[PDB]
């Protein structure tokens, strides 16, 4: 059984708060951050417990909290945690990933960064409550480097990202505690999240027992140039017959992403959206690529959901390579005057969030092996091509989006780029104190 009091609540539970704060910070001090910390965990840090209690038992904010391997180093922590990416940081690991370095920005650029409070609340004014009561507890120990704060989009829009579409469908279910699993999900031994646990199979220090690594990733998105895109490469038509281009855009959109925008997956509603099912938490996931492993009509073989968990293209369950995901967008709504120049005017994009036990097997795996692969996922009767959405490769070539016209490859511009990112250590919350703070 999962200790969910000594979890980080972010890591199996998610916050899924309305606003979230990042606060990166370097240790000033080591001694005075210590003890700040041992008194700031028992008051703020939020446990897995915390998020499935109450809402009337439940604080303001949630709080929760990752280090840096600079940061651990700065903190005297030196056991080493088993990761191989973990040490170098992410701006080494940048080029592998397909990054356009020159798109990096600080503070990110380098291993400055000793880690991150990450803070969820209902209200950008809370944010800065608790942001000052960090301020106030930790004061000089600490300089908070860049804070970067997302908020879910508003009305009808919630719970979507900028591109439009419903975000935070999939997730693993891990075993050890009690919870709901719907019908498709992934069932998961502990240690694919959680460090130590059944299926780690990392060389771990004791203390890192249920702790998890994050990779966070800041993405500026372009959304009017994925919707001119969208429009100007409209698909003409599907199984069920001609589309007006609004329809064919959108039917792009989702063939790119293997959603709709209501969450509805292509693969159960392949030529039209059902809101009903998108909306639908015992349906929307419960589909595995079973019928359509050697043709594209009912989903492209690289749409982004098929890259990052290909499901039967496996060949069956595959523990190793799921993840927790609780991204957040951020950034103004997208403006009519924008959307039709076609041209990005405003900073807005995803504060993207995945936690591991292994970040080259969640994460990692997920971008390279997979995302980046034009010949992934593999035996199929037409080059894949390289993930549209996050798909880094050059050229951003992906096939077999117009069901009806397989064969035909689109070059799609990238209309996501990275910013920055960095690769965390979540300890449990008696590790904080215990290990961290010793
Ligand atoms: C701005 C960038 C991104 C956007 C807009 C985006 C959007 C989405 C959307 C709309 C979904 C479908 C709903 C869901 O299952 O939650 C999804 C699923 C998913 N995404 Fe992303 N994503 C982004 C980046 C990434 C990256 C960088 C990765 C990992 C390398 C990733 C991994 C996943 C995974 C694992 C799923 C669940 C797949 C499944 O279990 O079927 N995403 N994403
Ligand atoms: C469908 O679209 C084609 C052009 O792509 C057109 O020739 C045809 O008349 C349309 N309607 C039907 C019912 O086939
Ligand atoms: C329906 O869900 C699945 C089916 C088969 C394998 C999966 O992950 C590799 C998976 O997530
Ligand atoms: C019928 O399915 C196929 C036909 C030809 C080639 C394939 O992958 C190499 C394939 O998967």
């Amino acid at each position: 059984i999962l200790p969910l009091n000594n979890i980080q609540g972010d890591i199996l539970v998610g916050m899924k708060k309305q606003k979230e704060r990042f606060v990166f910070f370097q240790v000033n001090d080591a001694t005075s951050f210590k003890t700040a910390l041992k008194t700031y965990v028992p008051e703020r840090i939020t446990s897995a417990a915390i998020l499935i209690s109450d809402p009337s038992q439940q604080p303001l904010a949630f709080v929760n909290l990752g280090f840096s391997n600079t940061g651990l180093q700065a903190l005297g922590i030196t056991d080493d945690l088993g990761d191989a990416q973990f040490p170098d940081g992410q701006f080494a690991d940048a080029a592998n990933l397909g990054d356009d370095l020159s798109q990096w920005v600080a503070p990110f650029t380098g291993t400055t960064i000793h880690g991150v409070f990450l803070i969820g609340s209902d209200q950008d004014d809370f944010l800065d409550q608790f942001t000052d009561d960090i301020s106030s507890t930790f004061g000089s120990s600490i300089t908070q480097v860049q804070a970067l704060s997302g908020s879910a989009r508003p009305g009808d829009q919630a719970g979507h990202e900028h591109f439009g579409f419903l975000d935070g469908i999939s997730q693993p279910s891990v075993t050890g505690w009690e919870t709901t699993v719907f019908p498709g999900q992934a069932v998961v031994p502990p240690g694919i999240i959680l460090t130590g646990r059944d299926g780690d199979t990392g060389t771990r220090p004791s203390w890192a027992l249920d702790g998890s690594f994050m990779a966070f990733r800041h993405f500026q998105q372009k959304v009017p140039e994925f919707n001119a895109y969208t429009l100007a490469n409209a698909i003409p038509a599907n199984s069920a017959g001609n589309l007006t281009q609004q329809e064919g855009a959108e039917f792009l959109g989702a063939r790119m992403f293997g959603r709709w925008k209501s969450g509805a997956p292509i693969d159960l509603a392949p030529t039209a959206d059902d809101p009903a099912l998108g909306a639908d938490p015992q349906r929307n996931n419960n589909f595995d690529y079973s019928d359509t492993l050697t043709d594209e009509t009912r989903c492209p073989f690289g749409a982004h959901v098929r890259k990052t968990n290909p499901r039967q293209d496996l060949g069956g369950p595959v523990d190793t390579f799921h993840a927790m995901r609780s991204s957040i967008p951020y950034g103004p709504e997208t403006s009519d005057a924008e959307l039709a120049s076609g041209v990005t005017a405003q900073d807005r994009g995803l504060l993207f969030v995945e936690y591991q036990s292994i970040i080259g097997n969640g994460f990692r795996f997920q971008q390279i092996n997979w995302a980046n692969n034009a010949n992934f996922p593999f035996s199929k009767p037409i080059t894949p091509g390289i993930e549209p959405i996050i798909g880094q490769t050059t050229p951003r070539t992906v096939g077999g989006l117009d069901p009806l016209n397989q064969n035909e490859t689109f070059t799609v511009p990238l209309f996501v780029i990275p910013k920055g990112g960095e690769y965390f250590f979540l300890p449990s919350i008696s590790a904080l104190t215990a290990t961290i703070a010793a």
